[PDB]
C-alpha cells in the first residue's frame, strides 16, 4: 500500500463511477469542480499539473470537453481512455453543432454500463496488481445501476405517453429520454457561446401551448433564467433544478452518479 495509483478525470460524473470501481485502491480527482460549465472549461495551469501526476486520465469523448484535446497535448507519458467507446451517439438535432454527437450519452443507466466497463478495462490494464478488486468492485456497481431501471419506470409512470414532455434548458437529456419514452425540447441543444438565444425561447413557448406542458426545468451548470422566463410566458410551473454535467458537493443533495439520476428522474417526476 504504497502511495496509490492516480486516476484523474475531466469531470464529476466519470470521477463518482471511476472511484465506485476502484474503491480503496486507487485515488479519483475530477479537473472540473462541482458546478463548473464542462463543455467550455478553460484549464489552468494547476490542472495542467494535476493530469501529469496521474497514471491514467479519464475523459467523456464524443466532444463533450472542447478543451481536452488541446490540454491533452501539454501532458507526456499518461494514458487517456475514452470512456464512452462502444456508446452509439444520438446526434445533436438543430443550431450550430446538427449533426454533432450528443455528448450526454451518462444519463442512460444502460449506456453507464458501458462506461463502467470501459473504466475497468482501464484499470486493469494499466494497474493489473488491483484486477480483482476493480474486477469485483465494477460487477457490483453495475448490478447497483441495474437496479435503478424498476423504480425509475414506477416513478414516471402515472404520466400517460402523449403528456411526456421533457422540457429543459439544455438539450442533455436525450439519451434518458429515449430511454423512458419522452419527447425533448429545449432552449439550446449542446452549451455554447452561440445565437439563437430569444428565437428558441419563444419556439419553445409555443410547443407548451399546443400540447399544455405542465412544467419546464433548467440544470445545475446554467443560468435558470431562461427557464424561469419561458415559465412566466406560458401557464408552465419552472420545475428545475435538474443534475446532468454536474454533482454537488459532497455535503449536497446530489453526490454521486447514482443520486444524479434519481434525482433527476424524481425532480421531472414531481413537476407533473
Ligand atoms: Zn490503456
Ligand atoms: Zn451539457
Amino acid at each position: 500500500t504504497a502511495k496509490k495509483f492516480k486516476v484523474v478525470t475531466t469531470f464529476t460524473i466519470i470521477q463518482d463511477i471511476a472511484q465506485n470501481i476502484a474503491g480503496d485502491v486507487a485515488v479519483v480527482e475530477s479537473i472540473t469542480k462541482p458546478g463548473a460549465e464542462i463543455h467550455d472549461y478553460q484549464p489552468t495551469p494547476r490542472d495542467i499539473v494535476k493530469a501529469q501526476s496521474a497514471d491514467l486520465i479519464l475523459w467523456n469523448g464524443m466532444n463533450l470537453e472542447r478543451w481536452f484535446e488541446k490540454f491533452f497535448e501539454s501532458i507526456k507519458d499518461v494514458p487517456s481512455a475514452v470512456v464512452t467507446a462502444g456508446i452509439t451517439p444520438l446526434p445533436i438535432r438543430e443550431g450550430p453543432y446538427s449533426g454533432i454527437a450528443n455528448p450526454h450519452a451518462w444519463m442512460s443507466p444502460s449506456n453507464a454500463l458501458i462506461y463502467i466497463e470501459n473504466i475497468r478495462k482501464a484499470l486493469v490494464e494499466h494497474d493489473p496488481a488491483h484486477a480483482e478488486t476493480y474486477n469485483r468492485n465494477a460487477q457490483a456497481y453495475a448490478e447497483k445501476i441495474k437496479a435503478l431501471d424498476a423504480p425509475l419506470r414506477e416513478r414516471l409512470s402515472r404520466i400517460p405517453a402523449e403528456q411526456r414532455w421533457l422540457v429543459t434548458s439544455e438539450g442533455a437529456f436525450s439519451y434518458l429520454a429515449k430511454d423512458y419514452g419522452f419527447k425533448e425540447v429545449y432552449l439550446w441543444p449542446i452549451n455554447a457561446e452561440q445565437q439563437g438565444i430569444p428565437q428558441q425561447v419563444r419556439h419553445v413557448i409555443d410547443i407548451i401551448r399546443e400540447n399544455k406542458i405542465p412544467v419546464v426545468f433548467s440544470e445545475s451548470t446554467i443560468s435558470d433564467k431562461p427557464a424561469k422566463q419561458v415559465s412566466k410566458e406560458t401557464g408552465a410551473q419552472y420545475g428545475g433544478v435538474l443534475y446532468v454535467d454536474s454533482l454537488s458537493g459532497e455535503k449536497g443533495p446530489v453526490p454521486t452518479y447514482i443520486s444524479l439520476i434519481n434525482m433527476t428522474v424524481d425532480t421531472i417526476a414531481k413537476g407533473f
